[PDB]
């Protein structure tokens, strides 16, 4: 925030982004995510051989 | 084979095909064989989350 200027959405979103930064645990779980693309993959081969 | 002719490797090799299917059982186990581009799928992605 400047004395004569006014601030703007953009600088608000990236200071909000650094909120949400610090909510991430320094340590995190590795948790694995199946993607949708790998998921269907599968599905595609195991339908191939009947099952 | 024609008694004015003479056979070629085309028709030879489509009758070897013939013997070829009579190898295949009737009835067979659908036995699934990981594809290479399945199998590194999901290496890359087991990869991305570290592991």
């Amino acid at each position: 925030w400047k004395k004569g200027k006014t601030v703007s959405i953009e600088n608000l979103n990236t200071v909000t982004d650094k909120y949400a930064a610090a909510l991430v645990p320094k340590r995190k779980l590795a948790l694995p995510v199946l993607p949708e693309g790998v998921k269907k993959a599968v599905e595609d081969f195991a339908a191939s051989v009947g099952q």
